[PDB]
């Protein structure tokens, strides 16, 4: 079968006076992510992995905003290109806040947006062990991998 | 044909007074990795990729400070336990690939031993396990030798 | 069937005085990448992902007969070794992280070079671009990073 893999990366700065939204979950926090749309770093990384697996370019090609609506439209285009999504895995790298209590809700949001069962979606969290701009809490990064199959 | 992919990331600080252990191999060096267990950044990244591919969460969700089974366990015991939980969930491991990013020391003479260790721990043939090494071209905290990063990718099938 | 995955990473410093070559494409810019070969960070990452999927070690283990060889030559040789190991390449995806210059205009050219070198249909090759949102050495324009993923199948 015609399997394809995709990978994605995103990072945004953390700034005061923005809500913190990751994987579609609003997380109580004194800072939020700054950037394109609601700056949901995890959903953007996943979106890039899916477009990448389908060889449809990247998120900026498609979407010159609720990042869940963008993920759903990404999933629609990937399906229209003839691909079915098989699984998604991902990592969020953040010094803070603690993400564990929110991870299951993120997984559920992604699963809903991709029309996948929960057991085909995974979200992992890491600190950066105090190193670099991530260790200093200046931003949050997300990484994603996706497997799709054509037809 | 129910294939799944997983990806893993880890980084630890390099500190004096600790052995450098990567892929289960003790490498001569004036500093070693600081962290959970023996801070084996490569085995941790692989562990997370495998949990990821099986949609089992992550290393921190499985292995706590609170668990007497894993108190002071080295990263190879954890990797073996990861493999156990992946099998328990109905998955077989097909291959692992990885990259260690370290400005220093030279990892080349140690790579095949790392591969051998991982293959043994995962019950895989050598030809389904790969480890690569990169410097960071003196950029950032990696380039300054403040820490070492590892990245991993894993394919499994249910 | 006998699928395998691979992943690749590369980074090079960005300095005045060298041409900027990414994915085989010369891109007009005041600065260029410094490093192994012609420092094509994207082709190097892809090469590493392919050797990784085939469990053949890494680019430095493979590449004397290669002094002065440019990265497309290296990619092509990589592709040959992957095939002789029994693997057919199914797809490649990748991301370039560069604060500047704008890479979008050059993406099709990169994809075309990579697909040619790998003997792949164009629709099995993808290249994405990201800024680093002004964070870190990448965000300050001190270097450019590439990440790659490759899927292969034995026979
Ligand atoms: N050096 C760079 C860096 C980036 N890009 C492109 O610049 C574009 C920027 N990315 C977005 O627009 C974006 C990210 N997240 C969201 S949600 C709605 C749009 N977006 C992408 O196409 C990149 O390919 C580029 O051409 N060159
Ligand atoms: N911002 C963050 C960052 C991390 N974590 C969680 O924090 C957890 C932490 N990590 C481990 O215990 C760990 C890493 N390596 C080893 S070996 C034995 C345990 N471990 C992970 O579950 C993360 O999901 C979190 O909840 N929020
Ligand atoms: N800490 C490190 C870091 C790297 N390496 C090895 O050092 C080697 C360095 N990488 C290259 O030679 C290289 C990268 N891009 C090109 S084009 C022609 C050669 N190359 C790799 O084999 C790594 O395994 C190592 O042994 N120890
Ligand atoms: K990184
Ligand atoms: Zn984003
Ligand atoms: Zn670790
Ligand atoms: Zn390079």
């Amino acid at each position: 079968m015609d399997f394809r893999i995709g990978q994605g990366y995103d990072v945004h700065q953390l700034v005061p006076g923005r809500p913190l939204i990751i994987g579609g979950v609003t997380i109580p926090y004194e800072r939020g992510l700054l950037g394109h749309s609601d700056a949901d770093v995890l959903l953007h990384a996943i979106t890039d992995a899916l477009f990448g697996a389908a060889a449809l370019g990247d998120i900026g090609r498609h979407f010159s905003a609720d990042s869940r609506a963008l993920l759903r439209e990404c999933a629609s285009r990937v399906a229209q290109a003839g691909f079915a999504i098989r699984n998604v895995d991902s990592t969020i790298i953040a010094q803070a806040p603690k993400l564990a209590p929110h991870i299951d809700a993120m997984r559920a949001n992604i699963a809903a947006d991709l029309d996948l069962p929960l057991d085909r979606v995974n979200v992992k969290a890491k600190t950066n062990e105090k190193l670099g701009y991530l260790g200093r809490g200046e931003g949050i990064e997300a990484q994603a991998a996706a497997l799709v199959v054509r037809e």
